[PDB]
């Protein structure tokens, strides 16, 4: 018993982290293969940050200005090329380490794992959501850039997310592994609104399961409710709609506690109407929506 | 910006993590150099589990009857010795991924870093505090016994906690790597009183301060307070008293932010008396007490 933000096992990601250098922007890099995946804004000074041309400034870089280290010996730059709003590197030698990887566009509301680095060096390992509005609240200080976002499946590291900037309002952008940034967002240090986000009512339901699983039963109510009825209260508190699929996707936990998805969902329209009352689900003293269903079985079931 | 609860890289400890069984009974051990360490509760049988003679179950076990995989080769058993409440299997092969490592007795409110193994495989890493009553509140299934908490410093794993058992109050118990339990705990099935916890003050002021690192500062009053003064609001909310040397160890953060102690010490006692009144620090609605002054600094600061 017992639930936590768990994170996946980093070590096959630590073992791809590598530093690249282009002038004097240093961050880091994914080797994977015999190729370095970077955030293209390493070949930018803080000038041309506020408005650059990335065509025009990859021009003025050769293989040899770009400086890729991992760990303390060096890689030969044979290639490289834009693809979107990231570098790949080609490099002389495959990485040793390679793990059995795949290069996947996660969906908002989906969760990974951020192995944060600086210098090519991991620091820390913390579990998030992609939020509904396609950033991430994460934790990355300057010289960050190029960490990555991964899920694990066995063997196979699927890596969903590279690092890019943090906005005015200190939550973070980013791109999947073909450079193509999650939300509206442009590598330009300019202002961009967010957008609105909402709550990933789906993954709340999954950790009330996780919570019944684990003995916190308090919050169970009397009650049932429709799809139409709750949806009229999610919109009043900033929740995502809950469709059928999403029912669908809780049918393994309505499954193993009993609790049928619109009786679990009656308990949470009164907890948002009425609040927590001082009281606490998990340790938390609000609704966490970073757990998926599948997080929520896998945690709970014990998958390696 | 941002702060998150955040573990170490898994890497190094992956690595080491191994599947010991004996007889019937599965777990994971931790193989470091040429010795596996594991519970010795792996020699028992659920029949024997609720008063059992250690001494008397090792003596019907040989080398032979210790089966230690690392995954997929069987290492040979040379040796077998109880220290205290955990098993050294002497092997015949010294790990190829040992990393630089020490054992050590970690003091109740410090963190650490989890991996979660079953079968000798990992399955997930999450931080958390050796509680003052010196349980942990962790995420662990049957068979996750011998699964290891460590820190990490640049190159050296300190690995401080193996785990052994769940409580009937669904909290977490085990001991250092020389078999000695945090606590008051006994590897036997018997109810157990795990005492009553506090919560961690300079963990929580800590947090006060990387909250306000990271811009969230409605908490923040026109009030100073004492030691003493703060001390009798700890009492009665069962928080542990805040000595010198808590004040001391927040000196870094206290000069970072300057803001002092006992000026933080009177947001906290405001926060205690009056609630959050609906509002958040740092994503949370409660007191984060799973956080040192260290943990602080790292991650504010990016140390890899
Ligand atoms: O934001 C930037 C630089 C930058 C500016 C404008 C656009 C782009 Cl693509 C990149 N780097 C960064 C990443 N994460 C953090 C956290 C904190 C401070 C800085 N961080
Ligand atoms: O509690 C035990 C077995 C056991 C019983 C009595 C004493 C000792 Cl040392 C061990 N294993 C275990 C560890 N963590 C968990 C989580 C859930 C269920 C079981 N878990």
């Amino acid at each position: 018993s017992g639930f936590r933000k768990m994170a996946f096992p980093s070590g096959k990601v630590e073992g791809c982290m590598v530093q690249v250098t282009c002038g004097t922007t240093t961050l880091n890099g994914l080797w994977l293969d015999d190729v370095v995946y970077c955030p293209r804004h390493v070949i930018c000074t803080s000038e041309d940050m506020l408005n650059p041309n990335y065509e025009d400034l990859l021009i003025r870089k050769s293989n040899h200005n770009f400086l890729v280290q991992a760990g303390n010996v060096q890689l030969r730059v044979i290639g490289h090329s834009m693809q979107n709003c990231v570098l790949k590197l080609k490099v002389d030698t495959a990485n040793p380490k390679t793990p059995k990887y795949k290069f996947v566009r996660i969906q908002p509301g989906q969760t990974f794992s951020v192995l944060a680095c600086y210098n090519g060096s991991p620091s820390g390992v913390y579990q998030c959501a992609m939020r509904p509005n396609f950033t991430i609240k994460g934790s990355f200080l300057n010289g960050s850039c190029g960490s990555v976002g991964f899920n694990i499946d066995y063997d196979c590291v699927s890596f969903c997310y590279m690092h890019h900037m943090e906005l005015p309002t200190g939550v973070h952008a980013g791109t999947d592994l073909e450079g193509n940034f999650y939300g509206p967002f442009v590598d330009r240090q300019t202002a961009q609104a967010a957008g609105t986000d909402t709550t990933i009512t789906v993954n709340v339901l999954a950790w009330l399961y996780a919570a019944v699983i684990n003995g916190d039963r308090w919050f169970l109510n009397r009650f049932t409710t429709t799809l139409n009825d709750f949806n009229l209260v999610a919109m009043k508190y900033n929740y995502e709609p809950l469709t059928q699929d999403h029912v669908d996707i809780l049918g393994p936990l309505s499954a193993q506690t009993g609790i049928a998805v619109l009786d679990m969902c009656a308990s949470l329209k009164e907890l948002l109407q009425n609040g927590m009352n001082g009281r606490t689900i998990l340790g938390s003293a609000l609704l966490e929506d970073e757990f998926t269903p599948f997080d929520v079985v896998r945690q709970c079931s014990g998958v390696t």
